[PDB]
């Protein structure tokens, strides 16, 4: 059976996570985790509360990992259990793959180093630091790694994942039984093509936001300099 | 506050939920509950448990009523309890909602009689029975009831709920946020343009679950007949 993590932390954007989590749980002879410290309660950003399966400790040796983001990232850059696990798993997964501001999680754990990588508009600044190449495209794939931007690119990626772990039949199969097919009532999910007003109003909204994360950010490269 | 409400049932196909969940959860003045018979744990069809955060009895009076869909959708056709809170809440609610099956419960509840409706296209056939309108368009309006296809259709009518009960721009703000600009890699999200060898595979899949909802929507009619 094809293994696949999910690291579930507190403050987790958890759209990042239960939309590829649909698509690959429903994969024949796939087991899917919840990842966190111990089993148990862990609380969304949204206050909804969903349940990790595994600890650190117990979790099998993963063929996929993905890293979700949200507001939790913060804390998650500078929490030295964790990044420990995700570069164990990374080190013999087949796949190590991010949502949004998931892909700060692996720049602090040292894994984009040298590589190009993406992650949400408002905080793409905090990539060179941590040693990446910054690429502005949805999904950027280097190597294993695989980065994609946008609270579903997971179920995107899913997809891809599918077709590459089983056949492009079975990838068709699975996006036909979930009848899949997104059409956006508006088309201002990117800086470039929303209204320069709206721009405004998100890059304000995220401020305080990004300047923690930029401390942050410079305190997770000076770990990986030493 | 706006008060929008989704009911959380055993077997539900999580996604349906909790992609128009962390949307909306993310407008100002929203207070979003997690409705079934009492708080708690509830397992969707993947495995992955919710939690419920309110019953029946003490939920709010609904501007917006959601109802995903999934496996469990057939126990709920037959379910006088929940039928008649969907009742109730459609009553007076600004906006009656669906996603996927979650239409086959909206139709055993009476309330897609006369209607122009849509559901998920391997049980399309069990509208008619149910008094509807069929509809093969991925998203049907209908005076306030909105019904989708898709896993993610909640995501996409989220958006134009966020603009007709804000505005414009903070549904543009909204999907800004998220960075939402789906790009799925494959393109067999209909059975109108998914390979005739797939759209074989998934409709002998759904076969048995078909027939037996066959039998489902049958009893569910003759209550509406009485």
């Amino acid at each position: 059976a094809v293994q696949i993590g999910f690291l579930l932390f507190p403050e987790v954007q958890q759209l990042d996570l239960t939309g590829p989590h649909d698509v690959l749980a429903s994969l024949p002879d796939v087991q899917v985790h919840l990842i966190w410290k111990e089993p148990g309660p862990v609380v969304a950003s949204s206050g909804l509360v969903l349940q990790a399966t595994t600890s650190f400790a117990d979790c099998p040796p993963l063929d996929v990992i993905c890293i979700p983001g949200g507001t939790g990232v913060g804390a998650l850059m500078e929490d030295p259990q964790a990044l420990a696990f995700i570069r164990q798993q990374a080190a013999r997964a087949r796949y190590v793959t991010s949502v949004c501001t998931g892909s700060l999680v692996l720049g602090a754990a040292g894994l984009l180093q040298g590589k190009r990588a993406t992650t949400h508009w408002a905080y793409h600044e905090l990539l060179a630091p941590l040693g990446a190449i910054p690429v502005h495209e949805r999904v950027v794939r280097d190597g294993n790694l695989l980065t994609g931007t946008g609270i579903t690119a997971g179920i995107d990626f899913a997809l891809t994942l599918a077709a590459e772990l089983f056949d492009a039949a079975t990838a068709q199969r699975v996006q036909l039984q979930l009848e899949y097919a997104p059409a956006p009532p508006f088309n201002a999910g990117s800086p470039d093509t929303a209204p320069a007003s709206v721009v405004q109003q998100a890059r304000q909204r995220a401020a305080d936001s990004l300047h923690k994360r930029r401390e942050i950010t410079l305190r997770a490269a000076a770990r990986l300099a030493a």
